[PDB]
């Protein structure tokens, strides 16, 4: 790993329209902050109503018929592509430090992992552009019947804070891939790292208006992005009360096409044949990756009574040796919480897990006087009906359960609102094949966890979404599919 | 086409649940009625919130883990369908005779078009069930990843009125190969036709709770399956403005998945090289097929100006000879409208035409002294702006406009929030390649319309519905994608 | 009572003709060695009747041409329907010509006939080309044809099945098929022209030629006019098939040949399992399986107990009549098969392979041999490297999961193979590194109708059943046409 | 287009095996020739029965599993295939002027077309790698059941000397995509430019022994390959003659699997409603490209009888217009055939034209007195019996024939053992679908002709070949498949 530039220059701040930058056409804008420190980054123009009308009237005239982005051959908006992970592979030590000093995960993590899967997520999708073949279907009577897989058209795409760049590579690499437009609503958490890759995307090449990105809050930016009239189709990734939300909005609008990607509360199931020291420190990591907040967490880590107290001892030890400190430093394992809000609900939860009759085994607490730290937390003996059994922490707080049968943990593992994601140790390859098919979470994974591919699909059963993420299927919701039925003097075999 | 039987009689009009026929639980009934004569032909029960309950609650049962019908072989599903299939065809007589009973469409249309498309969609998705696969995925890193297509589970499934049997099957269809369970409300002005169904589907010998069917209201039994907190998936089919209600009602409770297919004013082009007289019949049948009460209707029929004029001519004259009466007798070619409500609104725009300046060349006014019947009816010189050129009529009323250029009628024809359907008719190569493209619709046939296969995809761009039914396209709305990734030792290609 | 013969001639446009030279050969029950009757010898001149009533019926504007895929698929469903009609029937000839035990055939056999048409029957219409986003102002799209005039060789061992793996998939995409039967089976298959001519396929889509291999069948290989092949047979003859296709027209090629398959018992199978699937893995359908697990690897921690139940099974194997409700095991299929299963069991017994039951014959009169196993056995010993095609089980004891792969691994066959654990790491290892088109879990000959089968290396090319069947019965087409302005 | 080095230096001209250079066993090498001058260019090693051996032990030990080729990801085979045709693209110019040297071609063809349709195959198969996906079956019982796609291990390629790089690209692309690993045997005619890619494809990372290249004959080095015990599966592009040795060889052998691309006589049909221009200028681009050296080279233009006098007068007209000289000047448009031997094949055919009663319009002599230079030759009024109408010249000389009917036509056009492509020029809509319908042709083009894409297969009917190269199907002849069935405790949907 590369040493870092622990203090990354900002160059850009600003609203992103046809390839140019502009200020909110009120001219306000918003601050965003370094969590390690608490103290302001830099402002950025915070986008609104008009921005975003703006932003979709460029899109509209890029996506119109007999354009440049409508003609241009697939194969060459798979290079474009291509293009575009080059020019951040370029940059990939000064992004993997602004996405650090913006977020507050660990620089070394941004560098290898995030920066890592950005650059995989495009590359695979640059393969795609021209693959996605419609069909030529052999309908009754003297007909020719095929499909064309056209473009959705004008995309509205919300993304969270938790992954600033992957998130919005996992957007904009099937959207592109397929020719769709953008219009980008990125976190006011995160703002910095994409905007930089959108000036990116202009020195790759793609055309004025095929990516739009507008800075700013929620219930302003985003709302107007999700109402729109002239807005084809969402894509939102965020909480479940939001989505609800966009959900919504689109049925009150105009009918726009949606998939959500939302929360979870995942079931991490250890059985009693699972090997101990692969399986403790894969709970760990699952748990408490990214500073715990991530939306497919195994914050629910059911273990098989058999072998329970030695599972707590040694998940209570790692968690007591976790690294926290300053995200610079090779050696930590843990920054801070993204923010102020964040950080007050994780320690809230904490109380109700005190409180309700879990017994906490370690940390608890605050771990620093500055930025927003917290100590990695252990609760003993959770119950299915306690509150940090049930709600997303979105923190470094994990819940040990304990269970007894194969029967029990799958009727409790599927008792939620939520399906993300699951995972199963054992090295029985019944059991292995029995939880993963009763499971009830867009992923199982088998004595592993939080691997991704960009060639497998993500996404939540129940209210953890709709639709997938990544691999073939990614390309689903960014596809309007058209038949063509045309009448022949002859239909042959 | 065998005689039939004018007054068939009346063996189901209750609620299906679990195989079983009941009550409604408040006990509480309405009067379906003959468009033909406008007498009652029975009482059916009338299924509120609580029936709906009672349904869910029922194909839940049938949906769980380890039932009957999740441990049925996947082929077994498609023999299933083929049974039901074969038992509609035992049936066809009576039922293509209580299809035109309730509905009010020529029963030689209901035995040789209807029924035939009933048959062939059950027979095509008959074979799916065992054929669609999920995907083994070579993903970086030493694990072995691949996708199950799992049911989506508890499907809600709203239907109209124009096309009883057709609709129920191209639910059923995609849902049952898929191995999901069914809560069916039918549309109250057409109960009937799809509650002896029910009683084939019983006979057939699929499980108990597997296909469940409330009669009932929109606003009641329909809205409580789209608000219900334990459907998994909605499918809609109807109006534009219901659509709305669907989506909002799907985020504003569990977060089900949706696809709508909705109305639309579908542009069929007549270029001036075409064949008058194929373009001419073919026009007819594309506006007043099943009394115009079609979603996909060819509702504004553009035609090139050097050709205007006796297309005009010949299409009025084909009108006039358009035989309207008793649907039983085997010269009607066009039976009475469903009831009294879409009566009325079709009389209704027949007035704004008038009011707004469009051409009225031939019928205009009722054309029974008892039923619903209105005269097949042509408007001509109609323009963009008029109200008959831009909503969705769902009558025999037909609009012919003008046009010189391609590019001009390109830009009219897209000019709208429908997009469900749209025809070329030419014998240029180019002309056809370009239109087919250029059009924003879910179907666009060339030399020809309503050409339906069970094989081809079919569903609306724009505000005319989201996603699609039919062809291999049916079955992804009723799937749910779940990702395997297991730790493998080594990986090999 | 003995089911009536209806069915003896050659079957082309559908109809039943003689041999043009008239010459018939006599077809026999193995139980008892006796005559079932005559049945006409088609040769090279039969062939080629067969072959211009093919062509005709694939002309295009043909009624086979023009008829929805969505009716082919129908014809296959009532063809389905009138094998079940006849289930009893069928199944009964089966044995008389065959051997099989006639509970096998019933409930077996036809159920997997019957499987393999309908799954296909579903197939007919949605096997779908590909409209393609090619570069430039043009629209480009394949479409899925016919192959053509398909030449369908098939052995003796599953009389109607291996018919219906042929005919399923052919039909399914709207090809035109000429069928030779194995002289020592074909009674079935004549049936079965009766039941598709019934159904109500036109005349010329199907036709079926009674005969020899060097007569009949090389004629289909060498045929100027045949497009495709396809062979299930010996290694031996596949190769012929191949060189006489390079040397006359170029037709395609796909072949389903023998095997040598390993099945693999590790240290922590469930024994008892383990036990019952092995004896079914090497003794099914008198051991004349080409997937057959005819070299079981057991691991030496459990080898004693593995071989210990595993003989104690073989001797309580019935062997006798096939009608007899009580018989697991009939008679080999004929006399040369008899001969040369009794040679093998001879060179086992020389090379110093552990004879732990069996060897002999098991009745005098027939074709019926003991169920017989090897213990000790080596991989250079014959019994261990060539296909035996009977009731002869060979035992080999290994100790690593690294030593397993390689020993199986080591052949110039490929068809399939199996592994016995509870292990996760062990099963999903195994069950790549092994080479066999084929890879059975805890289980064996386990086949459906959606997966495909078929062999690495010398045991074929090419896959039969689920969608790869369809893949060698369709030619692609490319059609690329120069639109006004290309557009996403 | 940059000036050229006409006398490029050679850096490659040994055997390449494991990513080094050796010397033949033997030590003995061949002279190559420059057509346009009948000069010897270099020697070249000359590989043999145990130079193929010893290539094919290094392919084999390459592809065992562990090998470093068979653990690596799918996606990092993509990554090398795009780094691959980097380096191509960034050595071009040199590239286009050795092709020129060694085959003859005019240099900005070799440029502008060879070396583009290179690239753009690699970087289509590039994307491929990690996306060809195996399939999940519902098979019937308490089963899972799955299919791995496999590659089918160490292949022999065998390609032909008119697009020395080209054909090397569609061979390795579609291989090296799916994880196989290659003995490469080139033309002896044109060997220099495939072994300076091998050098680039060590420097790309390629493990050694990936993909190995031998210079040398065909009875020598290509039987070698075809007869080889371990090789598992051979492709040959080349003529049918040799075709059928191949396919001997491979039934005499091990089994190994084969794929045939073949010669062919395509026919070229102009319908009397095409336009003229575009036709005459399309037909002759059909014929004439490569110096007629094309295996899809419409040579059996077919022209409708009431443009054919007009038809002919034009293409006689272009191609006495058609400059014949030193490849390496810019206005050459036809360089010399490849060698002596086709030099003196074709001036037989035109012999044989000549003394058939073929009408000589112009042409039909040699055209310089250094090189192998034929002057373009027309001949009028061919006859289906003629043999210059069935057999392939692969020279420039082109045969025009003449019809009425469209029914006439197919015929005449299908009436043949070949059936490599197929072209149909016309404006009317029917006849175009009618027609390529009916043609029995792997490639039918429609107002064009060569057209190739990356994304669409290519290959013959009947005669001219089996299997298709190009697009996705050119992956099937290069994958294995297995399935694996897993006994399950309770299989559900
Ligand atoms: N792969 C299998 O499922 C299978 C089936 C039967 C036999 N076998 C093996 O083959 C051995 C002998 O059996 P067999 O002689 O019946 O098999 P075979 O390969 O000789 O016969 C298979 C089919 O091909 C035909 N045939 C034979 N010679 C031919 C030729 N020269 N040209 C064209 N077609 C020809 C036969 O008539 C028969 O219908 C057995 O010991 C067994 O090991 C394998
Ligand atoms: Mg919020
Ligand atoms: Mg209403
Ligand atoms: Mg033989
Ligand atoms: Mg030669
Ligand atoms: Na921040
Ligand atoms: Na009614
Ligand atoms: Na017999
Ligand atoms: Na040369």
């Amino acid at each position: 790993v590369p040493a870092p530039n622990q203090q990354p220059e900002v160059f850009c701040n600003q609203i992103f329209i046809n390839n140019e930058w502009h200020d909110a056409v009120s001219r306000k804008t918003f601050p965003t902050v370094n969590p390690s420190t608490g103290e302001v980054i830099c402002q950025v123009a915070e986008g609104d109503k008009e921005d975003v009308d703006k932003a979709v009237k460029a899109a509209r005239a890029a996506f119109q018929l007999g354009s440049p982005w409508r003609r241009m051959d697939a194969s060459h908006r798979g290079r474009l592509l291509n293009r575009l992970a080059d020019l951040i592979e370029r940059d990939r030590t000064y992004l993997a430090a602004l996405e650090t000093l913006d977020n507050g995960k660990p620089y070394v993590i941004s560098y290898l992992v995030d920066l890592d899967m950005v650059l995989k997520c495009l590359r695979y999708y640059a393969g795609w552009a021209d693959k996605y073949h419609g069909k030529t279907i052999p309908i009754d009577g003297d007909f020719f019947s095929y499909t064309r897989h056209e473009p959705v058209g004008v995309c509205g795409q919300i993304i969270p804070w938790n992954f600033p760049l992957l998130m919005q590579a996992w957007k904009l690499g099937p959207a592109l891939a397929t020719g769709n437009v953008v219009v980008m609503k990125v976190a006011e958490q995160t703002p910095l790292t994409a905007l930089y890759v959108a000036n990116l995307i202009k020195e790759a090449g793609f055309p004025p208006g095929v990516v739009n990105i507008v800075p700013g809050f929620g219930p302003t930016a985003g709302a107007a992005i999700a109402s729109h009239e002239d807005v084809d189709k969402v894509a939102f990734t965020g909480s479940t009360e939001i989505g609800r939300v966009i959900q919504v909005a689109a049925g009150s609008s105009n009918l726009k096409r949606v998939t959500l990607e939302l929360g979870g509360k995942s079931p991490n199931i250890i059985m009693s044949d699972a090997d101990m020291d692969w399986a403790v420190e894969q709970a760990h990591f699952a748990l408490f990756f990214n500073q715990g907040q991530c939306c497919c967490a195994g914050s629910r880590t059911f273990v098989q009574e058999d072998i329970y107290d030695e599972f707590v001892e040694r998940s209570v030890a790692r968690a007591k040796s976790r690294v926290v400190g300053n995200p610079f430093d090779s050696k930590t394992e843990q920054g801070p919480q993204v923010d102020e809000t964040q950080f007050k609900k994780i320690l809230g939860y904490i109380n109700t897990g005190k409180q309700e009759g879990a017994k906490l085994l370690c940390g608890g607490g605050i771990a620093a006087d500055r930025g927003y730290f917290i100590q990695p937390t252990v609760f003993g003996d959770v119950q299915d009906g306690m509150t940090i059994a049930k709600e997303e922490i979105f923190g470094p707080v994990m819940q040990i359960l304990k269970f007894k049968t194969i029967e029990e943990v799958v009727g409790r593992a599927n008792n939620s609102t939520y399906g993300l994601a699951a995972a199963v140790f054992t090295k029985d390859l019944d059991k292995a094949n029995y939880l993963s098919q009763a499971l009830q979470a867009g992923t199982v994974w088998v004595n592993c966890y939080d691997v991704f591919g960009a060639q497998s699909p993500f996404g939540g059963y129940k209210m953890s979404g709709s639709g997938r993420e990544l691999g073939e299927y990614g390309l689903q919701a960014y596809t309007e599919v058209k038949t063509v039925t045309v009448k022949v003097p002859q239909k042959n075999s």
